[PDB]
């Protein structure tokens, strides 16, 4: 089994992502903000972290930078409603950047790719 930490400030979106990823065969933990995400990730043993960007408190881009710095081989997907940050250099900390879509096929492909 692979374990994924799903980080997003919107509870109904956390819930949706948790359901979608459970269907693909993964075990899912969640965090509601960046600080919680870092606490969970550093103390835990995740295969992949999926990170929203816009959240109250530190942004997902800040979180991605910290994970990359303290876990060199971490697998990180930025999953955000907004394509704005794709050309943001902070986004370079992540392995993949996915804009949220109601069709989850693309996110699932990128997940399967990183968990190879
Ligand atoms: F609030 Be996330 F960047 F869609
Ligand atoms: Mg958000």
């Amino acid at each position: 089994m692979k374990r994924i930490l799903v980080v997003d400030d919107e509870p109904n979106i956390r819930e949706l992502l948790k359901e979608e990823l459970q269907e693909e065969g993964y075990e899912i933990d969640t965090a509601e903000n960046g600080e919680e995400a870092l606490k969970k990730f550093f103390s835990g043993n995740y295969d992949l972290v999926i990170l929203d960007i816009e959240m109250p408190g530190i942004s997902g881009l800040e979180v991605a930078g910290e994970i990359r710095k303290k876990k060199k081989d971490a697998k990180i997907i930025l999953l955000t409603a907004y394509s704005h940050y794709r050309s943001d250099m902070s986004s370079w900390a992540a392995d993949e950047y996915v804009v949220k879509s109601f069709n989850f096929d693309e996110l699932k492909e990128k997940v399967k790719k990183l968990l190879s």
